[PDB]
């Protein structure tokens, strides 16, 4: 157990050092790594309980008992006497820079997972490498370092999110007393896509000098595993070479999928495409429902475009569906069109005008479920129907890496492959939810685990969520019809009311927001998911996800007190049941 | 033990039954009681795992150990045959109205705490009374019932907050593309009070129609305990009575301090009269440094006003100091002066013009601690130097209720006070947070203790706070400095960071927002303390409350996934230390 875990830690720590905080020995052989600025993990036996058994089992190692122990890759280099032999010999430095392969880690992907893994493991001294590449959308669009969340998606959709609230801010504030007139207000498209390219601009240079600051190599190149310690790399000069490395972290996400229908490709746009858009899309069709297709959607709405969802057959799949239909029914109610039941079978009409900044025109047909048709004109077409991996591309399957059946890596609890020094983090692991927060943590806790000896594995339940359609959903937990087909509904009381912000009362809807506890019967109405839409869901929801992950019950909520005046307040007074049939109004 | 909580829940419960949810002849019981209109608190034998012994103890008041069992007023009144027999002679109204008292419940004060408990109680058949007068300021301002938060407190405060930030979502949309120029937008002060004054108006006539519906009593007086079980009522027309009640609520709550000098009742104003004035206030002086102080002196900035505040000592007295300077840094720097050290020694220049809607002016002077003189002219001077009570009033001193040397009611932890029958909620229980939804869980819990036979007491511990300053400031649990001073700063270890929203990044500061925890090395990292300082940051705290309520540790917080892109997502990934001297700048 201590010595299974201390054969580990010394065969992949690229440089550690094994002390105690009370010893001026090992004060003294950190003073000459740190001056010659060598990076390194280390271990202080005297603040782990098990430190006793440990300093035993290092003898089956170096043959010494005592601290410090300094170890280069597996290998035992010595205690104090002799690493200043070798600081003063001036052989130190090619000892702990030798290796049999060219980077302790490579990384193969640059975004949310990627990044975090390879700044992290960098800090323990691994040799690391980090590769990305963006392949080109149809259309041409690229960009820069940071993965799909910097680039193409939370980052620049929270932005248009906000200037789309920004408009109802602006019809609030005449009744709060300003003077301004909203009717005789626009919004200008270019204006806004400037200002968020900027700030995606400014964090695609961060990365690029946190990279340099942290001595980890970045190479703007696609890679390819070709065996497992093998990565083949081509450059922008379509240059081949190979590198080398011990670990290997595979990260590199998934694209936007099409419907293999004619003139898709040609003549629609993905999200990849929409938030470096020169022009205004006009009036949009956006086929698709999940997440990305209701919050695009949303805020195209709101800065004045004439917009219609095209719903192949449930809005949110996987969500809550009693709060899914509570978010389209809000976006329908506030300028969004919808076709339910429908699917496309694209036309070009007009050919986008770039010189003077203008979308093309495009004819749509499709049909409903019962067999009609659907016929009409769009000057965009976005599809969101999903997001793939294609690791044929990234992966040869010579290497002996498994997927499964959708193309995603299957890895046992710490990221790890079938091949054992190949670990896959971020959307291509297969079960995990695809979130750039999640991606992040996995990456961390697993550099980690390689070059630190750290134990703590990445905990994937009860990952809360929020969905910023103009009117926002935030959940944590179980949908309430996933609770009752895994408890039966005998089991399963629910908690539920509706709510009106404060900020909503001077500005004149009364009973649109509503929040719900759904709680387990027979294990002390212990909360299986909390669900809320509203306001600044985000920021109400994060908070309960700690409490959750502590096992919260019903009883922790009411012995609670809340803050007012807030909307988070009202989860802590709950008490119309659904059972009950009493109505969840203000 | 259940022989001593059947007879205090017998004894006091104004009409319950004792039941079974598996008897048909419990079920007759009730639909008798329902068609006469009769409301009752009703016990479950059945659902309670201590309901054998109880139905055996019932016995010594009735001589019979069956369901059902009915008890008015602490007299047994039959079991089945019995209670249809008086039915059906038409006896039982005139048995379940029988009383040595004209109420069963008298709440002296229509507040947050008042009109929750009397409504509550109302709800298992208590005879109730609601008393609510409201004493004029010295310019004669009165308002409606619901009490300090609903006419002169948290609502129209944060009403008017949300008028000053929409000034800075103004400036913000500019940036996000729309069209507006800020410049030529101005504020009209009458304009968003009218619209504040027709919210309250609302809520007036909302608690008056929900006590008429649970057929409360409300009086429109000036009530006085005269003895344990006599109120002396001293209506608008100057008319004095007495009526009886068997239990007492003191909720008369607390009102606006002046400071003893010249000037000061005759030419200044408080929140009292702040959130009603007619004109708007102009160059406004602000004395006082607590959360209403500032609070205020920031919505008057934002709105366009010329603000200064004098500080006595420090800002948020009570508060941690370190969150306390930020708050006012912000505030400085963002067009609030300050005069710091200083205390008031007011002369009239001109009076208030009430038909052209203008204030007057006002020369003030004072000094700082020094012995420095201070002397500057103002339009308006607001005092906010704190609140009390004036039991004196309300309570002949022969009735024997005890109060402490600042006027509080002292109270044991289920709000009874050193007379049996009499108890007391909110602000004028003494030693505890004087907030609105402290006081209306008091009130509830307390209805439920005396006529359902309910046991649950309230938590007044580690209640959350928001203070609504320009840029807010939200908190749960210790102060820094009282965690040191309670446990030793080697036993502390506080994480923080600073942070940006990302709704600040296209709008153009870097590091004003900020975060920490505060945690108990020897306690597994409890967290003791969270305190935050940036936008919605009452969203924010809310749900961590729930989290520390349960003793989460930093552990807790760790394991727990952000939500992206959010401000509360910070909270899980902090690591920088303060001993650690690294910079928390992001
Ligand atoms: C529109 C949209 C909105 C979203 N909004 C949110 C949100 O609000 N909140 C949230 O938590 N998540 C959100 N997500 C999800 C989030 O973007 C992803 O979960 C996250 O980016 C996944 O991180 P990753 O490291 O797995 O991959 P990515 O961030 O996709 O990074 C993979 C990188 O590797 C590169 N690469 C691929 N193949 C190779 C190769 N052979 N060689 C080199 N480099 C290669 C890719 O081009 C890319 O740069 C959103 C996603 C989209 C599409
Ligand atoms: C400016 C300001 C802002 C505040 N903001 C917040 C906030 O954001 N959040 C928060 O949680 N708290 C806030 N508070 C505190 C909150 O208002 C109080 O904690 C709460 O109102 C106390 O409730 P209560 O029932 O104890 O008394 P009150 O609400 O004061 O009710 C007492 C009532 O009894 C009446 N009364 C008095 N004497 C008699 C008598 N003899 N006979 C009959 N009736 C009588 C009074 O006139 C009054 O109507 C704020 C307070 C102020 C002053
Ligand atoms: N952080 C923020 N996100 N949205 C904001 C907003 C939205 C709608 C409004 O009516 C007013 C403000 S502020
Ligand atoms: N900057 C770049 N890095 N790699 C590029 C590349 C790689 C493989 C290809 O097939 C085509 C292009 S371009
Ligand atoms: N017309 C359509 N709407 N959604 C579709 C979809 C969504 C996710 C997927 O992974 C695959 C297809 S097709
Ligand atoms: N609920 C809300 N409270 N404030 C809002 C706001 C404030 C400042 C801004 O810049 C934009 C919006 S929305
Ligand atoms: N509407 C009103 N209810 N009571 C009033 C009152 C009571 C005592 C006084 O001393 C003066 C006025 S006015
Ligand atoms: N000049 C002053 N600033 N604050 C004061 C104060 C505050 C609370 C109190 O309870 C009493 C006095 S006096």
């Amino acid at each position: 157990g201590t010595s299974q875990w201390l054969r580990k830690t010394v065969d992949s720590a690229a440089v550690i050092l094994f002390s105690k905080t009370t010893c001026p020995y090992c004060k003294k052989v950190k003073d000459v790594l740190a001056e010659a600025k060598i990076k390194h993990a280390t271990i202080e036996l005297d603040q782990l309980s098990n430190g006793s058994a440990i300093q035993k089992c290092l003898a089956s190692f170096s043959k010494i008992e005592t601290v410090p122990q300094m170890f280069v890759r597996g290998k035992f280099i010595g205690d104090s006497q002799t690493v200043l032999k070798y600081y003063s010999n001036d052989e130190l430095a090619g000892i702990v820079n030798e290796s049999k392969y060219d980077y302790d880690l490579i990384v193969i992907g640059g975004g949310s997972g990627g990044l975090a893994a390879g700044k992290e493991a960098a800090k323990y001294g691994a040799k690391t490498a980090v590769l990305d590449y963006v392949e080109p959308t149809p259309i041409g669009t690229t960009w820069g370092l940071g993965g799909t969340c910097v680039n193409v998606g939370c980052i620049p959709k929270k932005l248009m999110h906000q200037a789309g609230l920004l408009s109802h801010a602006l019809e609030d504030a005449e009744h709060f007393g300003w003077s301004l007139d909203r009717s005789k207000i626009s919004h200008n498209w270019s204006t806004m896509v400037e200002g968020v390219q900027s700030h995606i601009g400014s964090l695609n240079w961060g990365y690029k000098v946190a990279l340099r600051d942290n001595q980890v190599t970045y190479l703007n190149a696609k890679g390819r595993l070709i065996s497992p310690h093998e990565v083949q790399i081509t450059d922008k000069n379509q240059k081949v070479s190979t590198i080398t490395g011990n670990k290997i972290i595979l990260a590199t996400g998934e694209r936007p999928k099409y419907p293999e229908i004619p003139g898709a490709v040609e003549y629609g746009i993905t999200s990849d495409d929409l938030f470096s858009l020169p022009y205004f899309p006009g009036k949009t069709l956006v086929i698709g429902a999940s997440y990305v297709a209701l919050e695009c959607a949303g805020f195209l709405a709101s800065l004045g475009g004439d917009v219609t969802v095209m719903v192949r057959s449930i809005l949110l799949r996987g969500f809550d569906q009693q709060m899914a239909e509570k978010v389209g029914d809000y976006m329908e109610n506030h300028g969004v069109k919808f076709a339910k039941l429908c699917v496309p079978d694209i036309k070009q009409l007009k050919v986008v005008d770039t010189e003077n900044n203008k979308p093309g025109l495009l004819l749509v047909k499709g049909h409903y479920t019962d067999g009609k048709k659907f016929e009409e004109e769009f000057e965009t077409v976005i599809f969101a129907v999903g997001r793939e991996p294609q690791l044929s591309k990234v992966l040869c399957e010579t290497v002996g890496v498994k997927l499964d059946k959708n193309g995603r890596v299957v890895c046992t609890d710490d990221e790890q492959t079938t091949v054992s020094n190949v670990y896959a983090i971020g959307d291509i692991n297969a079960g995990k939810p695809q979130l750039t927060p999640v991606a992040i943590q996995a990456g961390r806790y697993l550099a980690r685990r390689l070059f630190a000896g750290a134990t703590e594995l990445t905990d994937y339940s009860n990952v809360a969520t929020t969905v910023f359609t103009p009117l926002e959903y935030g959940a944590c937990g179980l949908s309430e019809e996933d609770a009752i087909e895994k408890y039966g509904d005998k089991d399963i009381e629910v908690y539920h009311s509706n709510f009106k912000p404060l900020e909503w009362t001077v500005a004149h809807e009364d009973n649109v927001c509503y929040m719900k506890l759904v709680c387990r019967k027979s294990d002390n109405m212990r909360v299986l998911g909390l669900h809320v839409l509203g306001p600044n869901a985000g920021e109400i929801t994060q908070g309960y996800a700690v409490a959750i992950k502590m096992g919260a019950t019903k009883a922790d909520f009411d012995r609670t007190i809340g803050i007012h005046p807030t909307c988070s307040e009202t989860f802590t007074t709950l008490h119309v049941t659904k059972k009950s049939g009493v109505s969840p109004i203000v």
